[PDB]
């Protein structure tokens, strides 16, 4: 196709189907209510995704939006793909250490705000109002990743010996590849454009990757997604 | 009004707020909690298709999408009340049996993705990707009906003879009628465009309406909805 | 700015930033675990509520629709501030009187329709229909003001007195401000037009700021938001 960022989304599209249809497989016949759980989550992620980056690489998911006189490619499906997929990642945390009702409803709500921010900033027309944005969005992404170190790591440790290393390793894995994104967003062509798009998108192909099919392959090969049983 | 499928539009408001009132009036005074929530799940159901089945009739609900060389009428509003409802009648079918949460989810997931992906496919521009669409909603719904039967029938026998006697009927019903909707877009203006738009409104308001209200008249008559007491 | 309505949006973001980080900070150490849920739901309620008066202040949340001749300001944001604000107010009360599930369902299914069939009433170009709607989405509320007044009024009084007391009077602030919305849009510039759009943003932010930050106020200060416990 004539957009040179269409390798990294090939490329993406067929990793997540990839990721999916493993999952997928994987899953057959677990029966332990518990592991049931942890595989619904982890397997829908890849597939959202899988539809998200097919749109994009089919030309649906992208849009121009006008902002420093010029007409920029913004792709908005990775905002669709996002506010489903992050919440049901922080899920899987979070049944993992078994956290309470309120503490869910807190990340999901931030992390919603994260997401719905972000897009807004995304397609806003004023320069400067982009970075207003972008500043709301990473503070309810700091105030996740606190919940995450300051709440939960916690309550990991008064868990099961498997539980707490399985969290401590997604935790680590989560904090640092999340933390990357609004430096990506910022560098790149809805910021201050010194990243060029084709290399943004391989960027967060990268990322996308590692944050969805990564993630799962710890968690889903672990023991902590069982019910103790004889 | 100047649509010649504006009769079936008509019907189909008056058909579901006729179903809403029905329901709603049946549930008065039930205090069973176990019936309060089939209740609830099944008469908000036409409800909802009442207010999109009334904004197609009205023109809300209407737009051109380009392809083929011509202007092509779509009602997306279809999609809006399907993303709502679908899964509330999975979830009738769901608390029937007393499925596991993890089997909830990658229901309600999938059904998510086989809206979603069926409202790409209306909105495309390019011809063939509409089918690529419809494939992969297909595929989704394939899932979700292999779910209702390799899944739900066997914690169904294992329950109240009422409530599996229940099911049964219910599943038959749903994968009947669930099954001709892939066959009507594929052949009506959002596909190949061999049945006119007025003739494809007549089907769809068939089934929406033997879906929802003749679904809810079956399983709000049953036994199955009340839990066992003296 | 040039819009003469900028005081009060001005206004009401400063208000909603400051109610989001008195109950955020009020929040901290908070453990026990039914006061965690309350104030997730009521802090999450000014945040979301911030950042969509934010969007109004600097332009994004504003569309014009082309309605009796003239081409109307419309800020839509409202509505996709209240979609997710309004179900949480409800869940703060039925959470407080330990609702049944089903009743929840109602109510959040409900609140759906009046925050739904709002949106397609301000968005939509035919005049008289626009009235069409806003009756529509009036009979919801009215549905929900019943539940709250009788059914929720009697499972209270068989609850912990202080659960009692606080529920009848958050009941009533919530009875009396909602019921001024359906007024307010009707006699504004979304309906007939004899209220100017500065007078009626006033309006609003008055009723927005009262609903969830007053509302808020009287809720964390109560002692029924913990359990009992020595
Ligand atoms: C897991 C095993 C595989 C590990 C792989 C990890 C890759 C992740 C990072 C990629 C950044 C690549 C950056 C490529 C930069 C090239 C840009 C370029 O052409 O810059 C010149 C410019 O045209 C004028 O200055
Ligand atoms: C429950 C009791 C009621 C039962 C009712 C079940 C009806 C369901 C099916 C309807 C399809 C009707 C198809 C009508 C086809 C007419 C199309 C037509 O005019 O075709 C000629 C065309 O113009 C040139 O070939
Ligand atoms: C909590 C302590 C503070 C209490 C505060 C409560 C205020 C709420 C009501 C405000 C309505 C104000 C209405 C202002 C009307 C002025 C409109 C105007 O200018 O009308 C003339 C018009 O130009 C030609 O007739
Ligand atoms: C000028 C001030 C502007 C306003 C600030 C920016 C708003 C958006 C940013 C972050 C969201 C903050 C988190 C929102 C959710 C709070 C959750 C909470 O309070 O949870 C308590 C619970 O006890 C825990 O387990
Ligand atoms: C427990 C549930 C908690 C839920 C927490 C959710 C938080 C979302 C809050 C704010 C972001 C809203 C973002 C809305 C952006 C809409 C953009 C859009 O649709 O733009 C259309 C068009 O391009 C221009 O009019
Ligand atoms: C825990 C994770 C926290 C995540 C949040 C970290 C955000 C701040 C980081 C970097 C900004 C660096 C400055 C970027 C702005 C550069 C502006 C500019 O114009 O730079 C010129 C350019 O370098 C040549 O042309
Ligand atoms: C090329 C490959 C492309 C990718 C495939 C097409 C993607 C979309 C289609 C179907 C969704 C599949 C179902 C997704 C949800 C899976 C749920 C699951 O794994 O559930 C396990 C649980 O144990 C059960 O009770
Ligand atoms: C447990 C929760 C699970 C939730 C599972 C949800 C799955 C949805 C996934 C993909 C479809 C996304 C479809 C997005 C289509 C947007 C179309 C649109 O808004 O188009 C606007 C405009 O016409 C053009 O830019
Ligand atoms: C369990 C439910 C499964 C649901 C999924 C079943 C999908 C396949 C079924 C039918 C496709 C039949 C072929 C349709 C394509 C016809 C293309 C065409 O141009 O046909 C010419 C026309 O007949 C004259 O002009
Ligand atoms: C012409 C007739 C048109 C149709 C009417 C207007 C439709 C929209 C208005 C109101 C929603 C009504 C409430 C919908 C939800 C009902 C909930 C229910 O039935 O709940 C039972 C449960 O037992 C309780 O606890
Ligand atoms: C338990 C879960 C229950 C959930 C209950 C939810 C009830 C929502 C029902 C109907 C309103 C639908 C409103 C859809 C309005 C869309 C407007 C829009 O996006 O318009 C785009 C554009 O301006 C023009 O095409
Ligand atoms: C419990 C809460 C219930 C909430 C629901 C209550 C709705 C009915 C109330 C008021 C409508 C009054 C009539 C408004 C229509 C006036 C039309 C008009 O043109 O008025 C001329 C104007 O007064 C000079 O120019
Ligand atoms: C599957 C992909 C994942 C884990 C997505 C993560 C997304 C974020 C952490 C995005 C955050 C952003 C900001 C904090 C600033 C504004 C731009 C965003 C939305 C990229
Ligand atoms: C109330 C109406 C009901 C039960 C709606 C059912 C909808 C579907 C089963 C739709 C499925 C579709 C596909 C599987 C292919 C693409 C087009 C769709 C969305 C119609
Ligand atoms: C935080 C703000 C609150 C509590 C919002 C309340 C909103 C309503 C009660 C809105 C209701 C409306 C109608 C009943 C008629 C049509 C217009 C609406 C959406 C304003």
């Amino acid at each position: 196709t004539g957009r040179p960022e269409w390798i990294w989304l090939a490329l993406g599209t067929a990793l997540m189907g990839l990721g999916t249809l493993y999952f997928l497989v994987k899953g057959m016949g677990v029966s332990d209510p518990d592991a049931k759980k942890f595989y619904a989550i982890t397997t829908l992620v890849p597939a959202i995704a899988f539809t998200m980056y097919l749109s994009m690489l089919l030309g649906y998911g992208l849009t121009m939006v006008p902002f420093g006189g010029e007409q920029n490619p913004i792709y908005w499906a990775r905002y669709a793909d996002w506010l489903f997929t992050t919440p049901l990642l922080l899920l899987d945390l979070a049944l993992l250490v078994d956290a309470d009702q309120g503490t869910i409803l807190a990340l999901v709500g931030a992390d919603g705000i994260m997401i719905g921010t972000g897009l807004v900033g995304a397609l806003t027309k004023v320069y400067s109002y982009r970075f207003v944005w972008w500043a709301i969005s990473t503070a309810a992404m700091l105030y996740i990743l606190y919940v995450l170190f300051f709440g939960f790591t916690s309550k990991a440790e008064s868990m099961r010996p498997e539980v707490a290393s399985t969290f401590k390793v997604l935790r680590n894995v989560t904090v640092v590849l999340w933390s990357a994104y609004p430096v990506v967003w910022l560098i790149g062509s809805e910021g201050a454009g010194i990243v060029p798009l084709n290399i943004e998108t391989l960027l967060f192909m990268v990322l996308d990757v590692s944050a969805k099919v990564g993630f799962g392959l710890i968690l889903l090969r672990s023991r902590a997604i069982f019910g103790e049983a004889e």
